[PDB]
């Protein structure tokens, strides 16, 4: 495993995040003040059968050396659950692959959320047509990360410092 961290998005550079929604649900994103420097504010309106998310399609899909993913989050509002999702790459050259999720509820102060990869759960409400149906998160085959709906409610939150986390230090190995 790698030691240290690897920044995926500190929100100080290119705008990496695309928005999608349907069935009456909506999301919009913008750059705002973050935890350090700038961050991305996500404003969403849920609906009963609708969906929304914001997505970063990653240029490097091999996360096998790392242990956790971390980000800072804060609500801007009534507390409301969302999901952070990792999608594998598709088995058929189009769309995405297997969806893996973890639920988070932004609150009124900045919090760093570190999620071990082994804590992600296989998404139960939906899988895309190009999923591998492996029931294991394949860290050498990552397509994208998302902040997306959990429910039919509305809210506003800000994220910053999306990064991979490895081992804490290089330590001496026993023989
Ligand atoms: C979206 O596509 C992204 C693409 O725009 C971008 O170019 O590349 C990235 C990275 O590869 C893509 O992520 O991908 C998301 C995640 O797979 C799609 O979201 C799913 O959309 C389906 C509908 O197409 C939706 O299913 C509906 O869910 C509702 C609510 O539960 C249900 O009532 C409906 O019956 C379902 O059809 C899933 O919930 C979403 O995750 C998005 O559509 C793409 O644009
Ligand atoms: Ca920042
Ligand atoms: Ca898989």
């Amino acid at each position: 495993s790698a030691v240290g961290e690897k920044m995926l998005d500190d929100f100080e550079g290119v705008l990496n995040w695309g928005s999608y929604s349907g069935e009456g649900a909506k999301v919009s994103t913008k750059i705002v003040s973050g935890k350090t420097g700038n961050g991305m504010e996500v404003s969403y309106t849920g609906t009963t059968d609708g969906y929304w998310g914001t997505v970063y399609s990653l240029p490097d899909g091999d996360w096998s050396k790392w242990l956790k993913i971390s980000f800072d989050i804060k609500s801007v509002g009534s507390a409301n659950e969302i999901r952070f999702m990792i999608a594998e790459k598709s088995i058929n050259g189009v769309g995405d692959g297997e969806h893996w999720v973890y639920s988070i509820t932004p609150d009124s102060s900045w919090k760093t959320i570190e999620i071990p990869f082994s804590s992600f759960r296989r998404r139960l409400d939906y899988q895309p047509p190009g999923q591998d149906m492996s029931g294991t998160l394949d860290l050498d085959n990552i397509d994208s990360i998302h902040f997306m709906y959990a429910n039919n409610k509305s809210g506003k939150f800000v994220v910053d410092n999306i990064k991979l986390i490895g081992a804490l230090e290089h330590h001496h190995h026993h023989h």
